[PDB]
């Protein structure tokens, strides 16, 4: 082909290739194995991916993210009207469809959600082409299992605009199950729970798999819960610590809070493999450094409700599928937040000690399965 898989994610995207019998997940030009689903418009240029996310603080009204929350919807939809209230960018209506409105080269422009997503897809396509050489022609692109046909078709339109032959739109939990070979493992029916906790969304899906055929039995979750919520908890804790030690409230100061959040995001990643993380911020406020450290136990304490709370969508997906938790044959971890040991422990204890499918980087599992599926389709 080449055989290409794209996870077009709400805040991050991932691209993989199936080559010499195996998947390789592809790092972008900054060496990052996942790429922000971000597009920024400036006085001179259109930035995509890491370049767009890196200047977001400097240009928030013209930096688009979350276009996946708009794609395939109507402007009048309850979710659109609700989501709009939390974005720093303007959303407007054209023929009843939402468009983002930005400043670009000193003029006002509007873009359909599939136009922003096509720009993200083009960046993923060029990432794959730098890695492979030559041109990428086709891709499997994934969507959430709860997406309707307008959302699916608008995702496909993004691919068409990019100039990709979209071989198939497949469900994200389905691609994760394919990554683990669960359609080929021990071939009756398998009940598979996919536990997908990303940066800003939480999706639980129950699939059945039989003779290589997938059926979505139930979906549950929280469309506004992710890793960013855990970082908010750490930011409040550490802002209070800075106040206690240095008698300075950084709360009213946008830059000090943003820099604290950057340190907290990085600390949280380290806490997935170490029991402590060090914060090293130079001149956080009024020339006062903030060098400190945080333990894993403290991180878990600050997030006790949020982590334990992820089991309620698990219980609801089971009740909707009319399954007892003992009837799940496979559990798959997806999304960067599933690396958190306390989340893995809670999920494993809920499932009476059952081992978790977790050996694939969870932020890459969806693109990994999409790349396998692409290989099958091109043959
Ligand atoms: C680049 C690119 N890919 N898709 C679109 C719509 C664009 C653009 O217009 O810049
Ligand atoms: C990487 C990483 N390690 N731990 C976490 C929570 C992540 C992530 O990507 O969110």
């Amino acid at each position: 082909g080449p055989a290409i898989g794209i996870d077009l994610g709400t805040t991050y995207s991932c691209v993989g290739v199936f080559q010499h019998g195996k998947v390789e997940i592809i790092a972008n030009d900054q060496g990052n194995r996942t790429t922000p689903s971000y597009v920024a418009f400036t006085d001179t240029e259109r930035l995509i991916g890491d370049a767009a996310k890196n200047q977001v603080a400097m240009n928030p009204t013209n930096t688009i993210f979350d276009a996946k929350r708009l794609i395939g919807r109507k402007f009048e939809d309850a979710t659109v009207q609700s989501d709009m209230k939390h974005w720093p960018f303007r959303v407007v209506s054209e023929g009843g469809k939402p468009k983002v409105q930005v400043e670009y080269k000193g003029e006002t422009k509007t873009f359909f959600p599939e136009e922003i997503s096509s720009m993200v897809l083009t960046k993923m396509k060029e990432i794959a082409e730098a890695y492979l050489g030559g041109k990428v022609h086709s891709a499997v692109i994934t969507v959430p299992a709860y997406f309707n046909d307008s959302q699916r078709q608008a995702t496909k339109d993004a691919g068409t605009i990019t100039g990709l032959n979209v071989l198939r739109i497949i469900n994200e939990p389905t691609a994760a199950a394919i990554a683990y070979g669960l359609d080929k493992k021990g071939c009756g029916e398998k009940n598979v729970l996919i536990f997908d906790l990303g940066g800003g969304t939480f999706d639980v899906s129950i699939l059945t798999i039989e003779d290589g055929i997938f059926e979505v039995k139930s979906t549950a979750g929280d469309t506004h819960l992710g890793g960013e919520d855990f970082d908010n908890r750490m930011v409040s804790h550490l802002a209070e610590e800075f106040k206690r030690k240095h008698k300075k409230d950084i709360g009213p100061n946008k830059r000090a809070v943003r820099r604290l959040r950057t340190a907290c995001e990085r600390a949280k990643r380290t806490l997935s493999s170490s029991t402590q993380a060090s914060i090293e911020i130079d001149s956080l406020y009024e020339g006062v450094d903030f060098y400190t450290s945080i333990t894993r136990a403290r991180f878990e304490e600050l997030n006790a409700d949020l982590f334990r709370g992820t089991l309620e969508p698990v219980e609801k997906a089971l009740r909707d599928a009319k399954l007892d938790k003992g009837q799940i044959q496979e559990i798959v971890l997806v999304g960067g937040s599933t690396r958190i040991p306390k989340i893995q422990k809670l999920l494993q204890d809920f499932f009476n000690g059952k081992e978790l499918n977790k050996s694939i980087n969870p932020d890459e599992a969806v693109a990994y399965g999409a790349a396998v599926q692409a290989a099958i389709l091109i043959g």
